[PDB]
């Protein structure tokens, strides 16, 4: 049974929350900066998505988390979804996955399920970022423990690539 089953092709929805953890008024988006519409989607139009680098501005340090509305998974249950990097050759973004059993503030996401860094396949040093092919989308599994009230994606410590994008967020109990 599906719990949550987003798509963001109405953008982030109200039930979701951002968190702007470093502060500098950059969050996961459907509208990335400074084109301002979302870039290509998994088999679709939108996605959602976080910059280590904005073109026509530069780097940036990103401690920025996307949580889910609140879950009922008393028996656990399991989060699959799709992340790609936005430039396939400046692939190199830092993220991870985390659980919560009480609240939704950064506090209560410790203890990652899941952190990675993307797999950097191909690579370029320009100053206009995001002009080749998009990074390969690539399904992740990820398994939550009974009680997870709150799942979060966050994206951090890690600079100067370009953005992470993320898909077809799907929550099922059990
Ligand atoms: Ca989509
Ligand atoms: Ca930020
Ligand atoms: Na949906
Ligand atoms: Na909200
Ligand atoms: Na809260």
């Amino acid at each position: 049974a599906e719990v949550l089953n987003e798509d963001f092709e109405n953008g982030i929805p109200a039930s979701w929350k951002t968190i702007d953890a470093d502060g500098d008024g950059n969050n996961w988006t459907t509208t990335p900066p400074p084109g301002g519409s979302s870039f290509a989607g998994h088999n679709s139009a939108i996605c959602v998505s976080s910059a280590s680098y904005i073109n026509f501005e530069g780097p940036q340090n990103p401690d920025n988390y996307l949580v889910t509305p609140e879950l009922s998974l008393p028996g656990g249950g399991t989060l699959t979804f799709w992340v790609c990097a936005q430039d396939a050759n400046y692939a190199s973004e830092h993220y991870a996955v985390y659980a919560s059993s009480t609240g939704n503030d950064a506090s209560n996401f410790a203890n990652a399920l899941l952190e990675e860094v993307l797999t950097a396949k191909t690579v370029v040093p320009e100053a206009i970022r995001g002009t080749r092919a998009q990074g390969t989308w690539y399904q992740k599994t990820v398994q939550l423990p009974a009680g997870t009230k709150y799942v979060a994606f966050r994206h951090f410590g890690c600079t100067d690539f370009f953005w992470i994008n993320l898909d077809d967020v799907v929550i099922t109990s059990g």
